[PDB]
């Protein structure tokens, strides 16, 4: 549990955000990107791995499940790669409500930003940041305890 | 001490390699960029806070601490802007070996990557699970100590 990471891709202003969830705590990492291709999905799963252990990802549709280059960095990095079917239909609620207040969070923000790649990152952070602990300190402590 | 990180900007291949280095443990962050600019600046650190805890950073050289993008950076993520002026001595020496550390993983990674910035985050995976615990070990387990 506290390696499993959770791969979601949305969409604003006619470009794609990626977010990688760390699902027992519930942190982020996103990215703005042109256009999901494995390329992509591959070099963000890169730098994810170079900065928090991870284990296992489910991957966010069959096309970055079946992409040469998104095998070759899970190979590269260690990581286990599954499907993120939603065996758990509560899943999927989970996911899209992360999606709404995102997106809120963005629209919020937005007047701060010239751009839209710089409005999602105050967005992860305002995430990762709101209380009762927030989720980067849910992510310490789970991870912290995994090592000890 | 958990909160600290040091800002450290090195050359490669006619590029500019930007690090964040949490100074207790010696885990870092690093981006490639076309070249050392407030505003690259400014959006790494927004990046990094989102993501760590960060209270207080030492800048990398005076025009990102003279910076107006970097100060608004810095006010938004809550960060205590400082010099990074290295009145231990030793600290430029623990600097300079850490590039020619990162370098030297680059190079020993540079023909499993087309591109320059997927070779960088491999260096910084390298770097952060090198073991005795890693970096990655120790950066949590200073944050965790510190939220408990
Ligand atoms: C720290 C925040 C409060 C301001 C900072 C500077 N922007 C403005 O002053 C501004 C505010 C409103 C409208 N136009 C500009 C944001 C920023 C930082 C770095 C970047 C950026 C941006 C960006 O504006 O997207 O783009 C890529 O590198
Ligand atoms: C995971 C590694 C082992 C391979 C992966 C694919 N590259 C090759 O197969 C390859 C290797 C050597 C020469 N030409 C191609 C690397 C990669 C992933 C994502 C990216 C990349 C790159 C990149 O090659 O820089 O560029 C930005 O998005
Ligand atoms: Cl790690
Ligand atoms: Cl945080």
């Amino acid at each position: 549990s506290p390696g499993i990471w959770q791969l979601d891709c949305t969409h604003l202003e006619g470009k794609v955000i990626l977010v990688a969830v760390h699902v027992a705590s519930g942190y982020i990492e996103a990215e703005v990107i042109p256009a999901e291709t494995g390329q992509e999905t591959a070099y963000f799963l890169l730098k994810l791995a170079g900065r928090w252990p991870v284990k296992t990802v489910h991957t966010d549709n069959g096309s970055n499940f079946t992409s040469t280059t998104v095998k070759a960095a899970c190979w590269w990095a260690g990581i286990k790669q599954e499907d993120g079917i939603p065996y758990n239909p509560q899943s999927q609620g989970v996911i899209e409500s992360m999606n709404k207040e995102l997106k809120k969070i963005i629209g919020q923000v937005r007047d701060q930003a010239e751009h839209l790649k710089t409005a999602v990152q105050m967005a992860v952070f305002i995430h990762n940041h709101k209380r009762g602990y927030s989720a980067g300190e849910r992510i310490v402590d789970i991870i912290a305890t995994d090592i000890q």
